[PDB]
Order: structure tokens, then C-alpha cells, then sequence
């Protein structure tokens, strides 16, 4: 289905729905709590979405944000995801399930329904995931299909990243670009059938977790779908 | 191979190389020319393309550019393209070859080798091609693989719009990202093996053809390319 919107600040978060622990907070959505003396909060995830559902058969879509991430030590945990899903779906388990999933069944994919482009801070050996900070995309398990190298320059820039992600919905393929400024570019595309995952309703939207010492800010986001007829 | 450049604008154009009817203009490359009276001259092709060859095996890459189109009426022609060639690529035919091919080879897939991302302001009933103007993926072909409806609002602009191509080489999927300011959003993606298409060295620039009644300027581009080993 059409749906356009378009953020370029958060002055204003008139759509957007807050779930577990992320807020509003100056003037960026903040997915993650932080206490009063400013210090992230252990063990949280929070969601923050786009409030209205939109549909995915015969759709492309073009999505962009800015995003933060603020480390207070070189052992950050756990990072954030942007995603879609059904407009159901909740705030899932912290830590390095990124509020996407739940531990009984992370990695079974046909127990989920949720694909997500991830900016992984912290290396698990719970799962399959690189020895390294990495971004992936992930379809319906926290073991990535598609992964690359995040590098830590970048990681711990503190710059104001950009990440575009575009489906096109004739070639069914997910692609994420992510940009630094003067810093690292990242390139992943992957072929998978959105629609046939999800043939009702989505929402779309983005997840952070806490881990320790991070706190995951988006500072913009715009987004168009299309029909492909 | 690891390339890395970034022009945030032309007022230099160093390692640039032009050709045909393309050249350094107020801050910009000017990819077709115009006469003593700043009119768009029919029927000329230019090029402006990075100086320095790069390999494609075992390779991703990320561009980005911005750019505007002239037109002086309500019928331009033809548009122009962000292209990957050997580095010998000389200017083809003007007009709807779009600088990239010669009439008699133009859809016959095995007598090329080049790939664009072509920004099409002309319809052309001499080949197939869609009955409105439209962004093209163009695999040794003048016969687009993947193409989308471009928006006469924005082909008609004057903004300063953007694009963005990636290669992933692990997934072999090229995608471009094309966007308006207040305006339209395009994705294309397609499957293609460009390490097999070129096995040597090639160069990455843009092509621009007239036509009548239409100039295209590119006014920044910057590009980095990483190995997928
Ligand atoms: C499985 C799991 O969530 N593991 C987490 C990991 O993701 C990270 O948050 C870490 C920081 O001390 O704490 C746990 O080990
Ligand atoms: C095959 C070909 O190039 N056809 C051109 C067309 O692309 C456009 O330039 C047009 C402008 O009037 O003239 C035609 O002759
Ligand atoms: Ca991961
Ligand atoms: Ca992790
Ligand atoms: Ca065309
Ligand atoms: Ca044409």
C-alpha cells in the first residue's frame, strides 16, 4: 500500500507509538532508558514506531533515518535495529536479542515473523554471529542472513550516521546503505519475499537494547511505499 | 580493488576525465554542451569519468552523487547515466543511446559491456522501452533489465536530487536509490555479476546525450569500494 512520512527532526512525534523503555528525549526518539545522572540503564530494549499500519503486497519502499550511538566505554552492549513486523509485535527480550526476540526461539525462523536490518555493538557467542561488530539483516532469527563488518572507528565515532534501506518489491530484494560522515560505508543486499512473509499488516519501526554503556538516539527518519502495479 | 574518492563539488576536476560534450562548468560537471546562447546543442554525447581503474573481484562499492536537469521546453532529451566500463569505454552514440551504445549492437546483450544506471527523460518507440520517462537498471543493453516510473514533478524539478548505487559483491546485487527534495523516492535492484561481466580493470563516470532542450549537470559525487575477502 502508499504511505509516506517524513521526520526530519523530532520536534514532533505526532505518529510515532513508544513501547517499553524508549521516549522522546531532545528531540530525538532514544530507544533505550538512561537514569537521572544521564548513565544507560542495564538490561532494557524499547521500541519506537511508525503508529500505522500499512500493507506490503505488490509495495517498494525507500526508508531513511540519522541515528546516534553513544558509548560510555569500549565494551557497549547491545545496539539497535530498524524493522517491520506485524503491528502486534512487541518489545521483545533485552540484551542481545535486541528486542526482537525472545530466547526460546531466536533462532527458529518459523517462530518469528520479523525482518530487521541490525547495527550490532556486542559480540554474542550464544548464536552464530561474527567475532566482530557487524551490521546484518536478519529475517525471522537473530543469526543474520547477510552480515559484514562495522567498523570500530565508526562504532565509536559519535558522529550522526545515515542508514537508507529500500525494498524493491519487483526483484524482492532488502537493501541496506549506511554512511559516516568522513567514516566507513556499508553496503548489504539480500533476496527475500517480504510479502510472502507478511501477507496481512505491518508496522515499521526500530528497537534498541541495552547491554551496558549505550544508549541508541534516532535523529530523523523518512519514509515511501509504492505500488508496484 | 579499494578505491576511495569525494568530490563535494567541482570547483576542482582533477582526476576527471571528459569526453565528447561533457566539461567543467560553475563548480559542476556539465555533461552535454551548450551554444553562445546557453541553448542545449541537439544530437551530443559527453562523458565525465573518474581517471582512476579499479577491479571488480571480490568487491562491494558505494556512490553517491547529486545532480540537476536543464530543460528548456516540456519535450528534453535524452537524459543521462551513471556507468561502469573498461576504461577504453569511448563516447557512443548521442540521442538515445544516452552515450553508451551504437545503433546497430544497442540491444544485442553479448556485443556490449557496460552497466548504468540511466535517467531516462525520453521515450523512445525505435527500441522497448516504457511508454513514460523512467530510471533504468541497463545490463549491456539499451533495453533496461529493471526499470520504474520516473515522476514528471520531479523530472521537472529543478531540484538538486540525489542518488545512491551500491554493489554488494558477496549477494552480486546492484541497487540504486534516487531521491527528491520534497519529492519522489525510486528503488531498483537487480541480480548481476559484474566480476564476470569484467574480469580486467574498469572506470565509473556518467554519460549524458542529447537530444534537444535539456542539460545535466552533476554538482557532487564521492565513492569508496572495499574488499569482500
Ligand atoms: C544472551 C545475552 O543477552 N547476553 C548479553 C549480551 O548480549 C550483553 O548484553 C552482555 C553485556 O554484559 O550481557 C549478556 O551477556
Ligand atoms: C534513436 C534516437 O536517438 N532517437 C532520438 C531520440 O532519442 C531523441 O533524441 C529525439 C529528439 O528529437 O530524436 C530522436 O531522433
Ligand atoms: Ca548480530
Ligand atoms: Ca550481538
Ligand atoms: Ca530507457
Ligand atoms: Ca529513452
Amino acid at each position: 500500500s502508499e504511505l509516506s512520512f517524513n521526520y526530519p527532526n523530532f520536534q514532533s512525534v505526532e505518529d510515532i507509538t513508544f513501547q517499553g523503555g524508549a521516549s522522546p528525549r531532545n528531540e530525538t526518539l532514544q530507544l533505550t532508558p538512561t537514569d537521572s545522572n544521564g548513565i544507560p540503564i542495564r538490561q532494557r530494549a524499547g521500541h519506537a514506531v511508525y503508529s500505522q499500519p500499512f500493507q506490503l503486497r505488490d509495495t517498494s519502499f525507500y526508508t531513511t533515518f540519522t541515528f546516534v550511538i553513544r558509548t560510555t566505554s569500549n565494551s557497549p552492549a547491545d545496539g539497535f535495529a530498524i524493522f517491520i513486523a506485524p503491528p502486534d509485535f512487541p518489545v521483545k527480550r533485552y540484551g542481545g536479542y535486541l528486542g526482537l526476540f525472545e530466547p526460546n526461539t531466536a533462532t527458529n525462523t518459523s517462530a518469528n515473523k520479523v525482518v530487521a536490518v541490525e547495527f550490532d555493538t556486542w559480540v554474542n557467542t550464544e548464536w552464530k554471529e561474527p567475532r566482530y561488530r557487524h551490521i546484518g539483516i536478519d529475517v525471522n532469527s537473530i543469526v543474520s542472513v547477510r552480515v559484514t563488518r562495522w567498523q570500530d572507528k565508526d562504532v565509536f565515532s559519535r558522529s550522526i550516521a545515515t542508514a537508507h534501506v529500500g525494498y524493491d518489491g519487483i526483484s524482492k530484494i532488502l537493501t541496506a546503505f549506511v554512511t559516516y560522515p568522513d567514516g566507513g560505508n556499508y553496503v548489504l543486499s539480500h533476496v527475500v519475499d517480504l510479502a510472502e512473509i507478511f501477507p496481512g499488516d505491518v508496522r515499521i519501526g526500530f528497537s534498541g537494547a541495552t547491554g551496558q554503556y549505550e544508549t541508541q538516539y534516532i535523529h530523523s527518519w523518512s519514509f515511501s511505499s509504492t505500488s508496484t502495479n
